[PDB]
């Protein structure tokens, strides 16, 4: 894809159906919830996280917490699934060494979207992100460190990971509104992991 950057495509494939059964027991426990941004606004993206630290929204900016804002608990432990399929697909795109502490689960529901930004909310840019598409196939936007610089339009598909760290590790990207469709093993929507090493 980009410097530091690769697309396997189909690489969790072969543990998709294993991935979406844990999703369901961490939204058990921590709820998939349209977050509201500092400045007001409910996302169209419903969002969850597992391990240690999660991705969430707060009235002075974007923060990671090891506490669920709408539970008052922890979030769940980040499932062996979840830590094997990151694992193996990190040393596949040259990241060996990646120990991730937090895994942001989106759903996307049809229409819904996520508009152009960065993943700037972690201390450690030598840690990558490496992010699993399940479900449902979305228009994936990667550009570089402005907003103005062009961008590269991929579709991503059910079984897809995306892994950007090194120079790319800062660049803007986002996902285009979800287009209507069905798929086997998540119906009507479109599930992300994204993994990262947030502490
Ligand atoms: O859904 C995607 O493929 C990207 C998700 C993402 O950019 C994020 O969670 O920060
Ligand atoms: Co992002």
């Amino acid at each position: 894809l980009a410097a530091g950057a690769v697309i396997l495509r189909r690489f969790a494939f072969n543990a998709a159906e294993q991935l979406i059964r844990d999703i369901n027991d961490v939204a058990s426990q921590s709820p998939f919830r349209q977050m509201v941004t500092p400045g007001g606004y409910t996302m169209s993206v419903a969002m969850t996280n597992c391990g240690h630290l999660g991705w969430t929204t707060h009235r002075q900016g974007y923060l990671y917490s090891p506490i669920d804002p709408q539970t008052n608990k922890p979030w769940p432990a980040m499932p062996q699934s979840f830590h094997n399929l990151c694992q193996r697909a990190a040393t596949a795109a040259g990241y060996p060494d990646f120990q991730p502490d937090a895994c942001l689960i989106n759903r996307y529901a049809p229409g819904a979207k996520l508009s152009l930004h960065q993943d700037k909310d972690e201390p450690d840019l030598r840690a990558p992100i490496v992010s699993v598409s399940l479900g449902l196939p979305a228009i994936f936007q990667f550009g570089g460190l402005k907003r103005n610089d062009p961008l590269k339009r991929l579709l991503l598909e059910h079984g897809d990971v995306v892994v950007w760290g090194g120079e790319s590790r800062l660049f803007y990207h986002g996902i285009q509104p979800l287009k209507a469709g069905f798929h086997p093993l998540t119906i009507d929507c479109r599930y992300n992991l994204t993994f990262r090493q947030a502490g």
